[PDB]
This record gives structure tokens, C-alpha cells and sequence, in this order.
């Protein structure tokens, strides 16, 4: 199945050092990798290097690995390379701003996880591949895209001279692999409402023990979710254009349903362009706000995320009310 990088690509990636005008920019939560496509692979390296030092991974091996991940992201409008890095960056901003709650082992596990979390995404929904009647969905029947996503990483990781977790004890590897597993799975949005109702509880009966593992796995889970939707937390004009990027996928899925004589839901129906504003308000309200609210509640330093959400919400509001 697998795709790999060439020497050209990877040895260009080592040779990259990030401009200085972008160093403080990158440490923000609202930061926008938008105009630096060019730089994306290197940004991922820069972040890895700061978080986990410049000797967690053999540079040669990490570079090769990052570029190959890239080679496996399909050219789809939203669930593509750009989505992976944006998400990763966000996880970086969170790791950096809680610089003592997480292990070196999670920090690297997690940034890796994000980069890989939507690997080989087709631009179709779990729903859609189950609904009718895909081969991928006749092997992973639950959280389909997500399991695939994980299988990809794991095959990439095992490719010749890509394994970046090599120099770890074979049960410290059988550990960071286990982190990444749950990490990516947690981004099955269906899983999130359960997971977030659970946390909400724990916190508010003062019973959330970060010492207990299954507790860790939950918060991690929410963090992944939180990064996964973080489009909502960039500044308004950024967020606007990312939304355009999402419906392009949805409307494509929805068009393929129509083609088969059927009624796509309102979200994936393009003949409903201008229901979107409210759609968004809806999303924000039942999804985003509770997400960032519960993550702000657990990890207070991430409040800058909740604030950019609120700011965006009332921008979609002005839009629905007719004043933007
Ligand atoms: C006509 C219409 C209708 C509903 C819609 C909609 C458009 N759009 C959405 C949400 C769309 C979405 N799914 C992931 C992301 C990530 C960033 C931004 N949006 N977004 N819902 C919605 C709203 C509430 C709950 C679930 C989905
Ligand atoms: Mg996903
Ligand atoms: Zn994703």
C-alpha cells in the first residue's frame, strides 16, 4: 500500500531553519500556518525540536518520516496536509503552555499523533463509508477512518529508516504506540460527546486524578478533539476561509449522495449554501464551546482557545443577523 519520500525532499527539510519574524508568532494559539505552505514541514520540525529538544529523534530519521506522512495525505479540500499541521501546531501551543503536566513520552507521542491523525483521508465521512457500503468499512466497522489513520502511521513507522521511536525500550515503544493509538481514535467526533460528558463530571465532583492513567487518556482525548477543530480558534478572516475549505469537502460528499438519487443532510447539501451561517452557530454552540469550555476548565492555561471561539461565534452571529 504505502507511499514514501525521496532523498530530494527530506534532505531539503534538514536544510530548513525558520525565519526569525515568525518565532513569537508561532507560540500563539491563534497563529495561522496559512501563508507558509513552503514552511509547513519545517514548522513541524521546529516545534518538535523545542518541545522535545533537538536530540529526541535522529534528525535524518525524523525528516524522512515527516515528509512521508506528507506523501500519504490526499489532495482533498479539508482533511489534507494543511489540516494535519494546523492541528499539530495547536497541540504544540498546548504542550508549551502546560509545560509540566505531560511526559516527554506523551509530548512526542502527541505531536506525532496529530501529524498522523487523519492520514490517507478520503474526504468521506465515517457515516458515508458505512452507509454504502465500502471495503474499508468492512474491516473497521466502528471508527473506520480513525483506525485506518492509525494503521497508516504504524506502517509508516515500520518503513525502512523511518522508525523514529527506534531507540526506546521495547515496552516504552509499546507505550508511545499505545498513546498515539488512543490519541487518533479520540478524534472520532462521535466519541467526543461521551468523553466530554465524563470529564465534565469528574472535574465537578473534584475526582479527576491525573495520576490515574484512564484519566490521562481522557484529557489527552479532549485535547486531541480541541486541536482537531481549532480552525474555530484562529482570527475571523482565517476562520472564514477555513470554513470554505470544510464545506467544499462536505458538499462533495453530499453531491455524490445526490448523484445516487438521495437527499444529503443540510450540511453537505450545496443547494443550501446560506443555511451555513446558522449551521456554524449551531456547531459552535453544541460542539466547540463545550469542547473549549471543558478544556479550559481542566487545563486553565488554554483559556486563550475559548476566547477565540467566543470571538468567532459572535462573528457568525453578526453574519446571520446581516451585519458583516
Ligand atoms: C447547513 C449546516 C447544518 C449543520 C451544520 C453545518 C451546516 N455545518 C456544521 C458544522 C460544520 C463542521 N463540521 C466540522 C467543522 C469544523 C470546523 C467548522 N465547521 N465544521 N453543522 C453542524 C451544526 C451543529 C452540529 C453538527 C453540525
Ligand atoms: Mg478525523
Ligand atoms: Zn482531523
Amino acid at each position: 500500500h504505502m507511499s514514501i519520500c525521496t532523498s530530494e525532499e527530506w534532505q531539503g527539510l534538514m536544510q530548513f531553519t525558520l525565519p526569525v519574524r515568525l518565532c513569537k508568532e508561532i507560540e500563539l494559539f491563534h497563529f495561522d500556518i496559512g501563508p507558509f505552505e513552503n514552511m509547513w514541514p519545517g514548522i513541524f520540525v521546529y516545534m518538535v525540536h523545542r518541545s522535545c529538544g533537538t536530540s529526541c529523534f535522529e534528525l535524518e530519521k525524523l525528516c524522512r518520516f515527516i515528509m512521508s506522512v506528507k506523501k500519504n495525505y490526499r489532495r482533498v479540500p479539508y482533511h489534507n496536509w494543511k489540516h494535519a499541521v494546523t492541528v499539530a501546531h495547536c497541540m504544540y501551543a498546548i504542550l508549551q503552555n502546560n509545560h509540566t503536566l505531560f511526559t516527554d513520552l506523551e509530548r512526542k507521542g502527541l505531536l506525532i499523533a496529530c501529524l498522523c491523525h487523519d492520514l490517507d483521508h478520503r474526504g468521506f465521512s465515517n457515516s458515508y463509508l458505512q452507509k454504502f457500503d465500502h471495503p474499508l468499512a468492512a474491516l473497521y466497522s466502528t471508527s473506520t477512518m480513525e483506525q485506518h489513520h492509525f494503521s497508516q502511521t504504524v506502517s509508516i513507522l515500520q518503513l525502512e529508516g523511518h522508525n523514529i521511536f527506534s531507540t526506546l525500550s521495547s515496552s516504552e515503544y509499546e507505550q508511545v504506540l499505545e498513546i498515539i493509538r488512543k490519541a487518533i481514535i479520540a478524534t472520532d467526533l462521535a466519541l467526543y460527546f461521551g468523553n466530554r460528558k465524563q470529564l465534565e463530571e469528574m472535574y465537578q465532583t473534584g475526582s479527576l486524578n491525573l495520576n490515574n492513567q484512564s484519566h490521562r487518556d481522557r484529557v489527552i482525548g479532549l485535547m486531541m478533539t480541541a486541536c482537531d477543530l481549532c480552525s474555530v480558534t484562529k482570527l475571523w478572516p482565517v476562520t472564514k476561509l477555513t470554513a470554505n475549505d470544510i464545506y467544499a469537502e462536505f458538499w462533495a460528499e453530499g453531491d455524490e449522495m445526490k448523484k445516487l438519487g438521495i437527499q444529503p443532510i443540510p450540511m453537505m447539501d450545496r443547494d443550501k449554501k446560506d443555511e451555513v451561517p446558522q449551521g456554524q452557530l449551531g456547531f459552535y454552540n453544541a460542539v466547540a464551546i463545550p469542547c473549549y469550555t471543558t478544556l479550559t476548565q481542566i487545563l486553565p492555561p488554554t483559556e486563550p482557545l475559548l476566547k477565540a471561539c467566543r470571538d468567532n461565534l459572535s462573528q457568525w452571529e453578526k453574519v446571520i443577523r446581516g451585519e458583516e
